[PDB]
């Protein structure tokens, strides 16, 4: 007697059939566990597609979690991130070839193509093309920083409200969405955690996890400290208050702000130099300004200096050494930095 | 008073200056922690260049370990892997732009370009193009498997002899080196460990390190099993004998053999299907043949069947469930699979 075969179960999104998707050859890029491609959905919709790397441990499971968090965000925080269009799962026989424009075997996630340009690419081209992409009328460091940070902090606040910590906030993961007025949208929930039981936490555990070293405080690569209890439906709220995992995003947002506000900090080496000096003076912005800024003769800190040093103060709040002292993204949003100009004389 | 500052320090290899390197846009590939590009050195030497990914934690440290291991291999096991040409470190102001064909800020590693096609690429195009690339006169599955495995196992034996476990053995990390008679060379020591204190172990720790699941036994994604002693100068030799981290490479080599030997196993899905069945029958090759091979009417196991099933037996040796039973790469080399046939080549022999 031989064991019988049986059907394969495949995950599918209503309205999305494999026949509807053409994949464009050539990866947009690759992350720790997956690869991203451009595609065309139903003949005339520009989309982006992600699959799991065949050569990476647990890649499918990592992509499944990214899927779960994408559904959560789609339901609870629309507009914060690239629009999620669901998934498509293919078997081996029915898998095609990327270079021939067809989806290969495995799980694929699909989003709208929100734009060809990331904030990292734009800022490095310059403040002008960045402002243009963002539809930002004040095409200065201060202007783009105000608009971008209001949008970023607003979106992070909404994500945190529904229990999601993004965990990979940085210019490379922001797109100025031209079809939506240039507003910034986050991408890449590949490292995101769901930190409340809805119905269960996801990708949320004690100890260090994936982090971009440029945008994570070097001694804080965790959402929950290594000593923390494992999260459960019963202790999740307590852990959120105790360990403030959302403050991981706050620090990253501060890094974004520094790069938007100061042209010389837009290279990796530039921001790295700043953060090393910032740590050296005890994560004290005023100490940096007094002891270190004189060393930065090739840079212009005017955007941070403006209006009683409002920008510096906001960076300080977002980048306090201690999480318990560090501003939430919601609180940061109410900062003087974002105040409307008084008496504009129209 | 003001702090005085001072010069930057940059790592360099004598005879290799960044002005002499042109980088070609378009990553050749990207792994877990780095990105590889084609380059041209001194206007006419085809090279390959690797830097760290800026977005990956400690990619910097991983690239440094890859560098160290490459220096070790260059000194102790020449010809086993792509020829290592050294490092080039660039600073901020002297750093360039990939689009301008210049090396960017940070540490770079450089190797000779050993060939445009990997064994993975070749085998999937067919045994014929693979055999041609390997200069393999016997252009059959058996022929290419014999020649490739002799070369691979020989090189793994040399690497293990100098304390190095490659940890990423697979067809994608083998190149048939056109300029050295088609002989296979390993690439990508990015996951490699130096497992002996020479003078210090490198990238060697208990627990599931990086592993390509296709080429790693599902429950053996480690070199050293967790909890077991952290590697130190005086427990190193002990751990080598006890946990046999080199047998990680043995299993991978078995996977390579399966794909070389059986065309149907050259796809990810094909090899995956086989290993699942192999696991299902208790990692017993004869049981697979007896209970399962009837389900593989799509495929041809002739290369493994040949000569009293010598190929099957070598696979069994390289792929024992238990490391304590699994052949070393050195031991595998003397297997009957590699024997010359009686009177082989008699018709032209002098
Ligand atoms: N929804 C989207 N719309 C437009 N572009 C996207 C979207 N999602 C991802 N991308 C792009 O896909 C790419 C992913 O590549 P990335 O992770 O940066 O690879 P690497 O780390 O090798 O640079 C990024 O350039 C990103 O801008
Ligand atoms: N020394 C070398 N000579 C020629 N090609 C090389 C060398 N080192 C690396 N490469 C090529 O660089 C590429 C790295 O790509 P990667 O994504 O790391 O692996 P994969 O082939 O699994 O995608 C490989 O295609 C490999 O053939
Ligand atoms: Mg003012
Ligand atoms: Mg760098």
């Amino acid at each position: 007697l031989k064991a019988r075969g049986g059907p394969k179960t495949l995950r599918r999104t209503p309205g999305v059939e494999p026949k509807d998707i053409r994949v464009l050859p050539g990866p947009l890029g690759s992350g720790n566990f997956g690869t991203v491609f451009r595609g065309v959905f139903k003949g005339d919709q520009d989309v982006v597609l992600k699959n799991a790397k065949a050569d990476v441990m647990a890649a499918e499971e990592l992509l499944e979690c990214e899927m779960d968090v994408n559904y959560h965000v789609h339901a609870n925080a629309k507009g914060t991130c690239a629009r999620f269009m669901g998934c498509i799962e293919l078997g081996a026989k029915d898998g095609g070839e990327i270079y021939n424009g067809t989806l290969t075997e495995g799980l694929w996630l699909m989003w709208a193509n929100e734009g060809e340009n990331t904030v990292e690419a734009l800022m490095r081209r310059g403040t002008a093309p960045l402002a243009t992409a963002m539809a930002c009328a004040d095409a200065t460091e201060l202007g783009v920083t105000k608009k971008a940070m209001r949008e970023l902090l607003g979106s992070l606040a909404r994500l945190h409200e529904c229990g999601v910590v993004h965990r990979d906030v940085k210019p490379a993961n922001l797109i100025a969405a031209e079809k939506d007025g240039g507003v910034l949208k986050l991408i890449d929930l590949g490292a995101a955690a769901l930190c409340l039981p809805l119905p269960e936490t996801l990708n949320y555990y004690p100890g260090d996890g994936p982090a971009d070293p440029r945008y994570a405080k070097a001694d804080e690569l965790y959402l929950l400290p290594p000593g923390s209890p494992r999260p459960t439906k019963d202790n999740a709220a307590k852990l959120w208050e105790a360990h403030k995992p959302d403050r991981f995003d706050s620090w990253s947002a501060g890094c974004v702000m520094l790069q938007l506000a100061v042209v010389g900090l837009r290279t990796d080496a530039g921001l790295e130099r700043f953060l090393a000096d910032y740590k050296a003076v005890g994560y004290d912005v005023n100490a940096f300004r007094g002891e270190k800024s004189g060393e930065y003769g090739t840079m212009d800190f005017a955007a941070l200096d403006a209006n009683g040093g409002a920008g510096w103060d906001l960076c300080q709040r977002l980048m306090e050494a201690e999480r318990d002292a560090r501003a939430s993204c919601e609180a940061a949003l109410s900062h003087a930095f974002f105040d409307a100009a008084a008496l504009e004389h129209h």
